């Protein structure tokens, strides 16, 4: 009768709405801007009027660090993008692997007491792209604007001692792609321009198989070159770049961070797990976010991983083409469940309890 | 008090001796012979021996490929060519631009545990010509027997985005010239006749200023035309073979390649570069390698790359008389500095961690 809400705060877009639909409805920026001299503008409005406005990115690294500007991106999501009375529907929300408990009683708060909501639950988006795969048990490499992670999962949930992250995302490999083709004569500074290069890597970047041949290829022809037209009709030809940016995913040293890449962080997460689970975690290597759309990722990480794992291992990766949703299309099939609903948080429990209620 | 050897592996020859010294004290040809039916024998014995044995060249293209012929020609340069007890000498090894981290692995790892060396170094050839030069920042064009490098420099060390490789050098040269030769009448197929062939290319090859005007002085007189007397006391005179073989170095398409000629690299090379930098590359163009040793080469470089760089930079080519060995000169003299005696990986440090301690 009643229709719940899927609400996927991402660092840099937020997908939400309806549980039950095959996607999201509504997908914006995670941004608020407020005037240097209305009191706040969200999303691509606050982007057009960057000019004269401050803007600000609420959630970092998929933390929730500002939280009056969460509250305003959240009344844009309701009454603005899926025009709903959050007061009527039950509304999941999602939180990154790691989140402090704090943090997830403060969402709790501010849905109850700012939204009103009748019944709410928060879950770890990692764990919402398993299940969309049609998985309960596997291990998933969540990597999207701001942060990168690696969550095993068995039996409906998340292992947290193994959980394993990666400071360095989408954001961070378009950065070194506007780094890269400014120092060879270009200028991509302002704002404007990183949209152009973001706009680059989504068409032209793609994962080498074998990063030190295409390096070779790449200096001894030019047959993985490509052009892009600028909005001015200035073209500009990229060879090695191509493959260079999203190489930062698996060598980390490329733009001076010591951490290690996202295939030895899958293995080290699936060697902290249970040895007797091990198995089943190499067999289901679920991808998920924008940040593995790169076309190569998959046969990458299963030449990597294989070279890693003992030889006799049956190393499975999985990157469903919806990818880019699979966080929200994961809550939306939850939220649906007649089993689910049992679940939900609602008004009254939290009138009786705390905030913390919400520890699941 | 104890003395550095340093060992430059190329395709064709083998340039060997004391850090220190002004020049390689061995330089014999990099291959070994295998009896058809001692189980092996190297360099000019194994070629006097070819009619029962079977040649084998162990680095192609600057790489090493074959390691089991590697470490008799390593056995061969310490215990026949120098005479000296590996155990007792620092070793600094030379590899080609772009090896793969893996090969550089297996050298650490020979050179360790085979011939048990107190401590060694891996260092990138171009980089050291430039060295040999007095220079820690410019570009080197590096051509020998078996493949040619662009590789631009900054600071000491080589920026591998910005190298290019054309896999076209000495050999091919040599054989380009056996072809054409052989279409005249002569034949020259034995690898006898290629060593004569070799030397014809070495005596009367060169490049011309301006190959369009030197065909037509060669189609309109005998001005250009130069006799060799072969072995058997019979004569041969070359006129547009002497410019028409180097020549490919500008226009691989004359052996049906389809790549860039040194000019184009040249020039591709520093405009991968930060736009910074690119001034002091244009300034400091080095040539290292024995097929840079045509007469006219720096000239038609100079031409060439004026001819594509903006009209106010100051371009010079820097061709220095003892560039046969620049590389091997270039080890010599890092291995002999007082700075760079705290860069050698120990014995200790290889047996602390692995054979990866080598990357630099
Ligand atoms: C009750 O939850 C517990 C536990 C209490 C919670 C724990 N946490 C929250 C934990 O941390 C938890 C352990 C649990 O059971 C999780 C169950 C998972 C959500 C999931 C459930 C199954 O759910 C699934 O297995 C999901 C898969 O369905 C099937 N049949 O395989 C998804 C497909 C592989 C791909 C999509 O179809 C594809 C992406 C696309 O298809 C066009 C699609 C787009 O949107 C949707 N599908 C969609 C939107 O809503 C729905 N689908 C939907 C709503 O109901 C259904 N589908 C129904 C079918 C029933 C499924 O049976 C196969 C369903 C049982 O299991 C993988
Ligand atoms: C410490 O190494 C770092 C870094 C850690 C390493 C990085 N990589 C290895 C990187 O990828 C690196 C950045 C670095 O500093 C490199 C320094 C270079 C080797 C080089 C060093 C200089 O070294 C140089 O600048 C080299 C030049 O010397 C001078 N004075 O100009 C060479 C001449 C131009 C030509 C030769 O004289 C000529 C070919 C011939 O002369 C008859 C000759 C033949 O053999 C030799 N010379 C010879 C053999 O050993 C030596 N010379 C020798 C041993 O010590 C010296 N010379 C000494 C003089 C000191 C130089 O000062 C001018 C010396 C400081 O700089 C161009
Ligand atoms: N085809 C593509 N190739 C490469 N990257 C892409 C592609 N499409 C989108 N992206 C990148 O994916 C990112 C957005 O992904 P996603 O929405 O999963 O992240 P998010 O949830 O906002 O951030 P996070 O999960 O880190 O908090 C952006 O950085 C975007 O540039
Ligand atoms: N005077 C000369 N003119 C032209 N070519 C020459 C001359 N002297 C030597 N060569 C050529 O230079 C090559 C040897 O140069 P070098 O020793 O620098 O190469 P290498 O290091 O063995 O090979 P590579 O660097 O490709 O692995 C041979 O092909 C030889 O014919
Ligand atoms: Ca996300
Ligand atoms: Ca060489």
């Amino acid at each position: 009768e009643t229709t719940a809400l899927v609400c996927d705060n991402g660092s840099g877009l937020v997908k939400a709405g309806f549980a039950g639909d095959d996607a999201p409805r509504a997908v914006f920026p995670s941004i608020v801007g407020r005037p240097r001299h209305k009191d706040s503008y969200v999303g691509d409005e606050a982007q057009s009027k960057r000019g004269i406005l401050t803007l600000k990115y609420p959630i970092e690294h998929g933390i929730i660090t500002n939280w009056d500007d969460m509250e305003k991106i959240w009344h844009h999501t309701f009454y603005n993008e899926l025009r709903v009375a959050p007061e009527e529907h039950p509304t999941l929300l999602t939180e990154a692997p790691l989140n402090p408990k704090a943090n997830r009683e403060k969402m709790t708060q501010i849905m109850f007491e700012t939204f009103n909501v009748p019944a709410m639950y928060v879950a770890i988006q990692a764990v919402l792209s398993l299940y969309a795969s049609g998985r309960t048990t596997g291990i998933v490499l969540d990597s999207g604007d701001g942060v990168t992670h690696n969550v095993p999962i068995y039996e409906g949930y998340a292992l947290p001692h193994a959980i394993m992250r990666l400071d360095l995302a989408g954001r961070d490999l378009t950065d070194y792609l506007m780094k890269i083709l400014t120092e060879r004569g270009y200028s991509f500074v302002t704002t404007a321009e990183r949209e152009i290069v973001r706009d680059i890597k989504e068409k032209l970047c793609y994962v080498a198989l074998d990063f030190e041949n295409e390096m070779a290829t790449a200096a001894s022809s030019s047959s993985l070159e490509k052009s892009y037209e600028l909005p001015d009709g200035q073209v500009i030809t990229i060879g090695n770049e191509r493959f260079r940016c999203p190489e930062t995913l698996f060598q980390p040293s490329f733009i001076g961070m010591e951490s290690a890449g996202i295939h030895e962080t899958t293995y080290n997460s699936i060697m902290k797990c249970d040895i007797d689970i091990r198995k089943d975690l190499y067999a289901n290597n679920v991808m998920s976010g924008g940040t593995t759309m790169y076309p190569g990722i998959a046969d990458r990480m299963q030449k990597e991983i294989t070279a890693l794992a003992p030889s006799t291992m049956k190393i499975k990766i999985i990157a469903p083409p919806e990818r880019k949703y699979s966080v929200w299309i994961g809550g939306s099939i939850l939220a649906s469940l007649s089993t689910f609903q049992q679940m939900w948080i609602t008004k009254q429990e939290y009138d009786e309890a705390g905030p913390s209620i919400v520890h699941r």
